[PDB]
This record gives C-alpha cells, sequence and structure tokens, in this order.
C-alpha cells in the first residue's frame, strides 16, 4: 500500500517520542521502591504489576513512526532477558539515555557515524572494566548464596540449585516441576535438551511462561520435511486414541500442515506440538537418532524407504514430559532402555577415539554429554497449590540467575556496577571530537539505572550518583535500606552477564537509531 | 473507470516528486557510511536495513501520479541488478540526477527531444570511456581477488569461486547450497540451465531470493500447452503419493490450470512448479529431449500420439535439486544414465559435422556445452547453522560479482569511475545548444553517486568531487578510510558491467520521463 | 502595558529568525558579485541598491521578538561602521554565523556562559593574529595607493588624500566640499573639530550622509544649559534677519527648547542646529573659549553674570561652514583674527611648560593641535554637477578608508584575512569542552564572509575556502577576477581596523544573545 516516508530529523524525533513512552512506562518499576503500573484487560480486573517486562509487552503506540521506535528497543531489549534471564528494563532505560543524548548531538550537527563509533568504543571499554570488577561464583557455597539472593533470601532454593548443579554440573540441564506435595525432590533422569523452539506459538499452553508443556507425550522422529498433513493422519489417529499428546520432531513442518495441527489440537482432538530437528547436515541425522534411542523411538527417514503412513505407535518414542521454549526443547525422562542408551554412548565415545579432528571431536563430546548427562529435575515443595506455584517461580528465576552467575560472575547491583565502571573511563578518547562526544554520551547513560532507582525512592539522583562515583570498588547505594556500603557484602548484586548484555543490547539499538535517516510505514489510511 | 489526466508541466512535477521520495529514501544507504532505513512490518518488529534494494521494494506513494514516477525508475533500476547483480541504488540516484536537471532545462523552455539526444550521446561516450578505464579479470588469480573482495575479504570464498570456474569454465553453471557441515565441498554433477523462469510467483518458496527451490523433484516434460488441469490429475495424484515435488516443463501452462497448481501446492497436497520449455520452434523440441535424457525422463508429445492421462511416474524425469528464478531454471544432478547422456552428446556432435551453416552450428554447440558441461555445485562450509547461512549469502553475491567481472572487467568503485569518465567528456558536443545542455546534464549527474557517498560520510561533496576530478586514472576517494589514492590498489572497485548497466538504465528511464507529456491514471475515487 | 514574556529556547529561536531575515537580506550584497536589493518607497520608484547599510536600515519585522533580534545585531553592527567607516554588513554576517552555531550548541545542552568565553577567547586570539598579518600604511606612497583603491582605482583621489594628509598630518582634520568647477583644490584654513554630534536628527539637512551642513553660520557659545527658549528669542530674531544659519554650542539644550528649534527651522524661519560643548568639567570651559577665539565669538557664561537675552550678533562667532555628524562637529574657516588665535596658542603652550603633570600636559597639547593645526579642505573637481557629486562621494569614502588604514594598517580583503587568521588558531583551547566548542564556533564563523562572497559569485564556497585555507600569508581568492594570488598585490584589501571592529562587534552581540534567557515586549494588542 501507499507508504508514508519520513526523513532525518522528523524521523528521529518520532522514534525518540516512541521510546520515551516505552522507557518512561517501564522504568517506573525499576528498583526496590519501584512503582506499580496498571495494565488493562479486555475482560476482568486490571493487572497491577511492577514487572517491567509485562509492561513492555503491552506497549504499542498509535503513531506508526513513534511505534516503530518503541518496537525497536522493545525488541533488542528482550534479547537481553533471553541471553541472561534478566536486564530488559535496564537495557530499555539505558537505550533511552543513549538515544536521547545521541540525538541531541546529531541535531547539534555532529556526525552520526562518529557518535556511534564513540558509544561503541566506550561500551567495549566498559565491558572489560566490568569483567575486572566481576567476582567469581564457582563453588557450591557461592552458587547457593546467589541462588538464595535470587529467591528473595530463601536458603531452601539456594540449597536446591546447588545440589542440582552438583548432580549434573553447573553447565548441565536442570528443570523445575510442581511437586508431589510438601518437601522438594531432586532427581536425575534420562533426558536431553536441544536448541530448537516451538514451530509457532499457539502450541503454547502455558502463556505465563510462553512455553509448551506436554505430559506423557509420544515422540515422532521424522528425518524429512512435512508438507501434506495427510501423511500424518494414520499416526495422529493412533495418538488420538490413547489420549496422549504428540511431539513432532521433523526437519520442518510447513505452513498448511502446521496450521492443521494448531487448529485440531485447539479443538480438543489430538494434542500436537512440532519443532525442527536439532542441528543441520550430517550431525542432524545423528542427533535425531540419539533422541530416538533416548526415548525408545524409531527415526522415520525416506532414505531407508520408510513412510509416515505406515508408522505405528510402536515407532514413536516416549517420555514423561517435554518442555518447549521460544527457542529450546527439553525431553524429560525418556523411556529408552538404559541398555540401548548406554550402548549408544559407547559407540560415540569410540567415534571420539577414531576422531581425526578437534572439531569433529568437540561435536561428539557434546552429544555424549547430552545422552550421558541426563537431566536434573527439581520438584518444588508445597503446602497449598498457591504457595507451590509461587515458590516454583522463584526457583525458576533463581536458577537462571545462578546459571548466569556461574558463567561470568557477579557485580554490584542497584545499578552501581555500571556507574562505577563509567567513572573509570573518564579519559577514554576517540579519533575526533564527535567520537569523544559519543563516548561521553555512553558514559553519562551508564548512570541512568542508578539515578532512576534513586528517583523511585524519592531521593536526589545527582547526590547519590555523586557519592557512589566518589568511592570505588563495589561501594554503592543500597536503595532498599537507603544506606551506603559494599554492594556485594550487602547482598545486592547482578550477574555480570545480565549487566553486560543489558548494556551491549541497549548500545546496539541506540547506535542503530542514531544512524537512521529514513523511515517507511503504511499510511494511516 | 474515469481517469485523471495530467499534462506537460503538471505531469512532470508529479513524476519528479515521486522519484525524489524513492531516490531520497534509497540513497541514504549508499556507501560505507550509509545510513539505516527502518521498514515497518504488519506483524513483528520493524526491519532495520542498509540494503537499497529492500527499501526500493517498499516504496509506494499515495498520489497516483507521484507513484507512477517512483514505479518507473524503480522498474528499470531493478533491470540493472538483474543484468549485473548490482547497481539498482546507483541507477536510482543517477536517475534522480538526470531527471532533476533535465526537467529544469525543460521548464526553462528547452527541447525535450534534443535534451534526450544529448543525454544519450554523453552516455554512449561515457560507456566507451568506461571500457577504456576497465581492467581485465581473466585468470584465476584475478577471479579469486575479486571474489575475495566481494565476500568482504574472505579468501576462502575467492578460492572457491576460482576453483568452481576452473572446473566448468567462467561461463559455466555454478550453484551454491548449504553444506553438510564445516568445510566446503565442490562437486560437478550432471545438470543443466536454461533461460525460463517460473510461470508465476507464489511458486516461490524462498522469498529472500525470490526463487523456487525443489528437492528430489520429478520432472514432467510435455511438448504442448496445458489448459485443462484434468489431464494432469492421474500424474499429479501419483506424485502426490511418494511425497515428492514436481517440476512441469511444458510449452506453457495457462491461467486456470496454473491457478489450480498454485492453490493445491499451497494447501500441502502436491508441490508443483511450472516453467515454459526452453527456446522455440524446432530447437525447442530438441532441447526438451536433452532435458529428458539428462533427467532420465520421457518427453510427452501429442505428435507421436502420447497422452498426459496415461503418463506414469516412470515417464517423469528426476534430479536432486532444481532452482527456479524470475527468469532462469537450473536442474542439478540429473538421474539420466551417463550412457544415454554421453551417447546423446555424440549424436549432437555429428550434427555439428553435418552442419551446413554457422548458425545451426553455434546452436548445436550450445546444446552439447549444456549437456556435457554439467553443473558445479559449491556446498558452503559451516560450524553452526547461522554462520553457514550467512557465508552462503556472501558466496552467492561474490559469485554474481565475479561472473560480471569476468565478462567486462573492473573499474574504480566508490563512484569514482563515473566521475572520472565524465571529467574526460568536457568537450563532448551535440548538434545544437539544447543537445549540449543534455550532455552537461548527464555528465553532471555522473557525480551523484560519489557526492552522495561523501555526504553520507559527513564530508563536503564539492571538495571531494573537486579533488577526485583533479587527478586521473583510478585515483579516487576511499570513503571507508576517508583517504585518497588508487581505488583499485585499495581494493575498492565495481564490475565494469554493473557501473555500465546502472548508467544506461538510469539514462533510459530519465530520457523517457523528460519526454513525457501526458499521464493517465484512475481517479482516486 | 501588558507584556508578552518569552523564555529560554522559545526566546532564542525568535531572535535567530529575526537576525536571519536581517543578515539574509544584507549579505546578498556582499562582494564584487553582490546582488541588488529592492527597497520600496512610500512615493515614487523603488530604490535598487547594493548597499548593505541601506538595506539594514529598512529592516523591521512584524513579530516583536524576531524584531528585537534584528534590532540588536543591527545596532552593534552599525557601531562598526561608526568606528571604522565600514564593516557593518561583514559584522552582520559574522553575527549570524556565530549566533546560528552558538544557539545550536546551547540547544544541545552546552553551557551558554562557557560557549561565550570560548568565542571571546578565539576573538582575542584572532585580533592579535590580525595585527600580525597587518601591513603598515605610513608613508604617502602607501596612503595614496590605499586611497586609490578605495576610490575605485582613481589615482586622482589617492593623490588628493595624500596631499591633504601631508598638509595637516595623517591625524589632522580633513573635509571635502563641492568644487568651484573642474580641477580639485586643496586649502588649509583656521578650523577645528570636536567629539559632539547633533543634539537630535531633524537638524540633518543632508540625509544621504545623515549630516547637518550649515553655510556661513553664526556661532553661539553658551556655557550653560538652555531650558527656556525665551532666552534665545532676542538673539534668534537677530539671526532671523541677516538670513544666516546658527549653530548653538551650549552645555546642553533641553527637550522643549530643542523641540522649538527643530519646528521653527523646519518652517523656514531661522535655521538652527545645536550640539553639546566639548569635554566636561574645567577643560570644557577652556575649550569653549578656544572655539570662541577661533570663530571670533564671545562665550556667554552666567558665572561672569552675562545673559543670553542681552546677546547681540556681535557676540556670536562666525565660520564659512560647519558640519555636524551623529557624533562629531567640525568648524571650517573661522573668522577669528589670526592675532588672537595665534596668541591664544601661545598661552596654552606656556601652560604646557608650567604643567606639573603628564595628563594635564597631554590635554593641553590636544588643544593647541586643534587650534594651531587648522583644517585641510578638499574641493572636488568637476565637469557637470552630477559627476562632481559622484566623485565627492568616492573621495569621502576613500578618505575614511585611508584614515583607518593609517591607524592600524591593512590586511587581505575579500574576507581572506579573517579566514586566514582562523586557520592559525586550530589549536586554541579553553578550560573545558564547552569553551572549546565556543572557540570552534567562532573560528568557523570567520569563514562566513569569504564563503558568502564566493556564493554570490556562483562558485562553491567549500572549495574556495578550502583552497584559501590551504595557502598562507595574504594568499586568497580575488572574487572579481575569480583567480587566486596575493590579495595585497592584487589590491584587494580592508583596513585592519575595519575587519577588527566588524569581528569584535559581531562577537559582542552574538555573545549577548547566546546568553539571553528571557525577552519582554509589549503585547501585539
Amino acid at each position: 500500500a501507499a507508504k508514508d516516508v519520513k526523513f532525518g530529523n522528523d524521523a528521529r524525533v518520532k522514534m525518540l517520542r516512541g521510546v520515551n513512552v516505552l522507557a518512561d512506562a517501564v522504568k517506573v518499576t525499576l528498583g526496590p521502591k519501584g512503582r506499580n503500573v496498571v495494565l488493562d484487560k479486555s475482560f476482568g480486573a486490571p493487572t497491577i504489576t511492577k514487572d517491567g517486562v509485562s509492561v513492555a509487552r503491552e506497549i504499542e503506540l498509535e503513531d506508526k513512526f513513534e511505534n516503530m521506535g518503541a518496537q525497536m528497543v522493545k525488541e533488542v531489549a528482550s534479547k537481553a532477558n533471553d541471553a541472561a534471564g534478566d536486564g530488559t528494563t535496564t537495557a530499555t532505560v539505558l537505550a533511552q539515555a543513549i538515544i536521547t543524548e545521541g540525538l541531541k548531538a546529531v541535531a547539534a550537527g555532529m556526525n552520526p557515524m562518529d557518535l556511534k563509533r564513540g558509544i561503541d568504543k566506550a561500551v567495549t571499554a566498559a565491558v572489560e572494566e566490568l569483567k575486572a570488577l566481576s567476582v567469581p561464583c564457582s563453588d557450591s557455597k557461592a552458587i547457593a548464596q546467589v541462588g538464595t539472593i535470587s529467591a528473595n533470601s530463601d536458603e531452601t532454593v539456594g540449597k536446591l540449585i546447588a545440589e542440582a548443579m552438583d548432580k549434573v554440573g553447573k553447565e548441565g540441564v536442570i528443570t523445575v516441576e510442581d511437586g508431589t506435595g510438601l518437601q522438594d525432590e531432586l532427581d536425575v533422569v534420562e533426558g536431553m535438551q536441544f536448541d530448537r523452539g516451538y514451530l509457532s506459538p499457539y502450541f503454547i499452553n502455558k502463556p505465563e511462561t510462553g512455553a509448551v508443556e506436554l505430559e506423557s507425550p509420544f515422540i515422532l522422529l521424522a528425518d524429512k520435511k512435512i508438507s501434506n498433513i495427510r501423511e500424518m493422519l494414520p499416526v495422529l489417529e493412533a495418538v488420538a486414541k490413547a489420549g496422549k499428546p504428540l511431539l513432532i520432531i521433523a526437519e520442518d513442518v510447513e505452513g498448511e500442515a502446521l496450521a492443521t495441527l494448531v487448529v485440531n489440537t485447539m479443538r480438543g482432538i489430538v494434542k500436537v506440538a512440532a519443532v525442527k530437528a536439532p542441528g543441520f547436515g550430517d550431525r542432524r541425522k545423528a542427533m535425531l537418532q540419539d533422541i530416538a534411542t533416548l526415548t525408545g523411538g524409531t527415526v522415520i527417514s525416506e532414505e531407508i524407504g520408510m513412510e509416515l503412513e505406515k508408522a505405528t505407535l510402536e515407532d514413536l518414542g516416549q517420555a514423561k514430559r517435554v518442555v518447549i521454549n521460544k527457542d529450546t526443547t527439553t525431553i524429560i525422562d525418556g523411556v529408552g532402555e538404559e541398555a540401548a542408551i548406554q550402548g549408544r554412548v559407547a559407540q560415540i565415545r569410540q567415534q571420539i577415539e577414531e576422531a581425526t579432528s578437534d572439531y569433529d571431536r568437540e561435536k561428539l563430546q557434546e552429544r555424549v554429554a547430552k545422552l550421558a548427562g541426563g537431566v536434573a529435575v527439581i520438584k518444588v515443595g508445597a503446602a497449598t497449590e498457591v504457595e507451590m506455584k509461587e515458590k516454583k517461580a522463584r526457583v525458576e528465576d533463581a536458577l537462571h540467575a545462578t546459571r548466569a552467575a556461574v558463567e561470568e560472575g557477579v557485580v554490584a547491583g542497584g545499578g552501581v556496577a555500571l556507574i562505577r565502571v563509567a567513572s573509570k573511563l573518564a579519559d577514554l578518547r576517540g579519533q575526533n571530537e564527535d567520537q569523544n562526544v559519543g563516548i561521553k554520551v555512553a558514559l553519562r547513560a551508564m548512570e541512568a539505572p542508578l539515578r532512576q532507582i534513586v528517583l523511585n525512592c524519592g531521593e536526589e539522583p545527582s547526590v547519590v550518583a555523586n557519592t557512589v562515583k566518589g568511592g570505588d570498588g563495589n561501594y554503592g547505594y543500597n536503595a532498599a535500606t537507603e544506606e551506603y556500603g559494599n554492594m556485594i557484602d550487602m547482598g545486592i548484586l547482578d550477574p555480570t552477564k545480565v549487566t553486560r548484555s543489558a548494556l551491549q543490547y541497549a548500545a546496539s539499538v541506540a547506535g542503530l537509531m542514531i544512524t537512521t535517516e529514513c523511515m517507511v510505514t503504511d499510511l494511516p489510511k
């Protein structure tokens, strides 16, 4: 259709206004004295939340240009939460800060490209300074402390996570499930996890987590692409009876076929969910088999001349529970016989011997680790269905936090790590004055989080920022107690990874917007 | 319906405004310091791109006359990218330049026809001057260098392309595919390629490339036109089962029949794609047979009295992969027996002997070259599905660039070749003063690309243009390093063919618009 | 009345717009390729002029805030012309440049006060650099060259001015008058000149020069302030008859009395003009007497008990011609007896002996220099009343130019001195970044004059500016011949004083505007 095209300054102010609505809406929730945001609902009572992510999801503006602005930072900011399980709100306020000043410099006639180079240079320096400030979290004692802090001071959760990582390693698969009732349970079972999300939402039956959860599902492994859903009918009908959900793991499930699955499972007849097979090329055919052996299923490939129409329930794999993400699938408690699974592991370990390469070797180790490592299952305690669901949430979060802390350590939270890191780059310079401004723009932005946190407390940002900068190390401002001291000792910290991702992702979208000269959108007509 | 008819000056200003929106939106991306353009989407997050072609595709104006202006240059500009795999954006800014000044001359009362003659004379002169400036790219050493520069300094790609051309000649068929995983692979298989694109989009299952890609497809060769899709049913049902895609190569597939194919393959039942048989007349019946032998299929012609209803899967040809373009079809790895294929080649080679003509001789050689030459298949390396897809893209582009460089050489990029070439035509004259103005209009326009590139860098076009014109040879301005020197040595160049096509195509649509006196479009009602 | 009060940014944009109308209207006349500006008249034919000063005088804007903007630079810019007889237009374009960028920096959030300090620092540096660049003009050979260049290459004028300065010194009083017909005449007569302008316009009878010119006037010297014009009547009636103009030199002439004088001389009855007595305190009573002796008049002071009512024509002084300026009064050819005048000089020279101070000594020398020095009278040649009036104008201008050149030398005109001077201050720095921006703002502005001159020629400013900056010394661009070379040798120069004043006055009003936060004006109601 006819488009409305905006340029330079007009385009920029629109974007600015868009992110201002987004950021302004979200940042009110930042910090321990964060405010409530009321999100309306089509039917029922409004939602009252302090969850910056929930607010961000609801933001859509009427002005198409302003909306594009909001949707852009809204998008990369979410990339942060995906990478470290936290930081979107931070990334959002950081973005507003860089963009606001960056755009001012542009309007003042400064070179957009040089401004961007400066911001980027400052960010790289800052990330290094961040690694230096970072404190390790390698032993279970630390792992537990961090988990406890994440679970809102619940030593139980901290303990659980530490025990779980002790069982499968701090890089091992760990899942959480509702408990059988009062008292937690930690079990390691035959399972696996690969990087492939649902082939479309709709399959999502747990919107709170935006996840697909199947119970006692069959598993169809097909080494091919599915176009004509007719091929499936005979098998789907079989799965229809037996009343069990079905997970389709194919090379791919195309539009129409996928549409059929969504519609039909949505009508109660047959519950299905599909995801692409892990990896590509040859390591794909191999992994598809691993899952088969792990779940006791039979891979159905055209090469050998097998057909889907002739596939029976006996060809299907099986597991007690599968969980599908926006980009992850995890199979829990596969039926596969330990004899076959363990034997399969043996075959792969010889491959590693006969391995005439390091790459081919690393890939084989990855597979055994999956097949042999299993899956740690944390079953959250209870005493009333409500508390049980609430604790399960804290555990899930504490888990993501701990996982990140184990990868890159921790740093002073409350936004002081960022302001501390910037205070050290006071002499960072670029190749020209525009680049210098860019650097100052970024460093100045790194104070946004703290300042916002302080503003929410009803205090004076300039003063607290001034004082935190005055000290060094992990000396900061505890927004909760409204007292200064060592942020780590006071137990106020963020995984170095979350702060890093928030900053890099913010700096990314900000740099893109600052170097945008034209916007195209449909005419409001 | 009732039309709105505009004339002379009114019609012209409308067109000018239309191309100004187009060009202005697209040219911001030009050069190494090109800016981002944000393209909105109906669902999801906006697209942020620096790809002039992507932006152009989205441009459609509300004012019908202004829109016709945009669609016109938008159309011939794309012809450039088709001819040399690059240059649309350049063509677009060149068109804005010629049109803007050309229209000024017209409003000043100058003769449109003489202005056009002058522009054309200047362009012809410029293209010759361009050939002179051109440096050859005939040996694999050069082929590799160019490919490397196109792949963004990836010697790997350069090497691959050079090896591929060494295998099938620099005028041979070369295709790229996803690899089996880490490490590239170059294979020559039985294949062929003819000049016939898809019989309609929709078949397109790879919009990124606007191509049709079928895997392990059957191939129906029918020496006739298909009207009643009923004739097909028996065969389509057969292809329906077996679950394999089908490529229809007929004399033509008419409206309704074609419609049916699109609808049904879009519903998952049977994947089809059709294209016209190569060539016309008698050399058509021959080529249709070559494909048959190459793919082990049987041509179905009415002449011999064969019927489509009685055609079985066994009559169908077969290949591992076929790729259809906007105007090209390439068959990869045909099943045809080497005994039959090679024997077929023998028959055609005797034809060349018994050839009582040069034309008839050239046509026969073309056929054997296709049948005997095969197809070089480059399988892009890997290590993660993402990097693999990204490298595959660079290879595909590098390939188009190298192919063009092999045909006509290279010249100083960054827009300096054009400005250099124009600096030499300072004395070019026409038959009258109007024609002289036309010549100056074109020469002046040839500076648009460089000037724009410089403007995007935040520098002064007048000065850089002035300096580049002051020197000679391939002395220019490296927009990346923002330093002067030899453009070729600094490795900043464009295939002479891309610069030539960009200019000729721009000059074409510009000449047409300058000589337009009336515009007709539907009433906005 | 009720006021309309504007603040910060709103106030600033208004001012900017106001000076933009002013500067934009005036700068089109700058340089040898200056354009014409058409100024309308209430009755008659429009005025077509290339005189930046004439255009400036006519500029008054409808929007009160925008108007205040224009009136401010319009005001200090004229101060330049007053100080060096030239430079208002330059000062105006310089002001637009500094203000435009200065305001941008402010909107970008930079400190107005620091920006102002930087501009000022750069200007001080630039004025010193200007003195260095300056070439002396001390001997009559130079004096003549400069005058010739100012008179538009008329060696005659140059010769005249040189002869005149040789007669009374280069710091002596020189006046120009219409000639007796063909062939110039240079004569030195008894006369004097002091720093006191007309007590109000209206007296002005030569608007072209904004001057008051009386022929064979009487001169009333009254050492008192005149309130009741009644005191005058007896004397005015006496001057009424005799039909001679009258110059009133009193301590002051108050409103009503002054009003009466304007009205009555405007009705044809008695021509009068009044100005304040020179100096103040005691040196005032002395100087008043000098004028008396020089003009053969009697000072009328109340101290001695004299009354104005009892003053007769015999008490009045007399001279052949007096010329009154906006702030200068010069008496030409006083009737005073040489015996009395020369004797008076003797008395003052003994004062210098008995002088017990350097100050008191300097003041006494000043007086004798006036009394003893006399006044050089240049009577412009002729051959037709028209040419005579036109030459008289060139002489008057050439005179002002030469006078200034004799005081501070000359520098490369065509705007190159300013751009040259700035090219040397590339490393000038302040105390903080804001101050540095200020310095760059000023240096950048110093290019405005040249750039504008080049733009009027239809050339590319960026290029010519780039080239002039590339060289050194007085190497510049001759806008007339449109060729580079030594500006002084090519005879294109400006008195160092004019360039200095233009820059300092521009920088002054610009600094004031940049540091303005509130504007108050009457409501348009």
